[PDB]
């Protein structure tokens, strides 16, 4: 397939339909998800890789993600999103921080994966999703919390380790 | 083999399988190496060769350099990295200053070598790999030291100029 960068403002890209990739990078240590993009996939082997140095705080403004199988959602600092809606089409959903919190919510049809390193004294916390993983690493004081708010179509596989 | 330019953005480069050779340098004096870059190699004559004028410091959130045996680092000022995760497939890490400190650490099966000029009252450190090198020159108070935290599984060979 082809491979498509976001840039720091409005997007409109559009997939082959085959084995395409959409990078939602930094530009100048700038975000490129931002207000109005709209990413449209085709056929299915499509994955959208969002890595950002800040927070993930939601998903911005008039953001549309459709067509688009897989997404990696990766932050120097939390996450925090909910991808219930203008999100759609979409089977996997994988969140990753290292050292510091996590709260995310999935639609159903989504299998959500929230991989966590040096976990410390933060705190994850997942909802909804179909199966859902929790995959934690250095955890110490942080609390580990599923479907509290919603839970998952299918099934919950937490993991925790400390040292 | 081809030959591949890293950018101030998220970059995802592919190799040939082949002999490339992949360039980290900078733009407007901001580094090429940058959050989410990700780079492939293949097949066996892979090299990255990544030079800045500011210290290197860490790896950035979300890098992980793959499928690359040779990795050059060269900095205007310090070096402190460590390689034992984010790279994989890594046979050769060769790490360069000029006037500042060096702080490395390689995994084992990687073979270090630490090239430092006007050593002066830097320190240099270094620590795990394979074969170890350490050729250090103009070196007046700097300590050299080398295992302090985990040995070499081959061979240590430290040399060290004074004038
Ligand atoms: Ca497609
Ligand atoms: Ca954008
Ligand atoms: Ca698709
Ligand atoms: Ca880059
Ligand atoms: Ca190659
Ligand atoms: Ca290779």
């Amino acid at each position: 397939g082809s491979t498509l960068s976001l840039t720091t403002g409005t997007d409109t890209l559009t997939g082959t339909a085959n084995n395409d990739t959409f990078v939602a990078g930094e530009v100048a240590g700038a975000a490129t998800l931002t207000v109005g993009d709209t990413l449209s996939g085709g056929a299915g082997t499509d994955v959208l890789n969002w890595v950002q140095a800040a927070a993930v705080t939601a998903l911005p403004t008039g953001v549309t993600i459709s067509g688009i199988e897989t997404m990696n959602v990766t932050s120097g600092a939390a996450i925090t999103l909910n991808t219930s809606s203008g999100v759609t089409g979409l089977t996997a959903l994988n969140t990753n921080t290292s050292g510091a919190a996590q709260t995310v919510t999935a639609g159903a049809g989504q299998n959500l994966t929230a991989t966590t390193a040096a976990q410390a004294a933060n705190n994850v916390a997942v909802d909804g999703g179909a199966n859902v993983t929790v995959a934690s690493t250095g955890v110490t004081s942080g609390t580990t919390t599923v479907g509290a708010n919603s839970a998952a179509s299918g099934t919950v596989s937490v993991s925790v380790a400390n040292s």
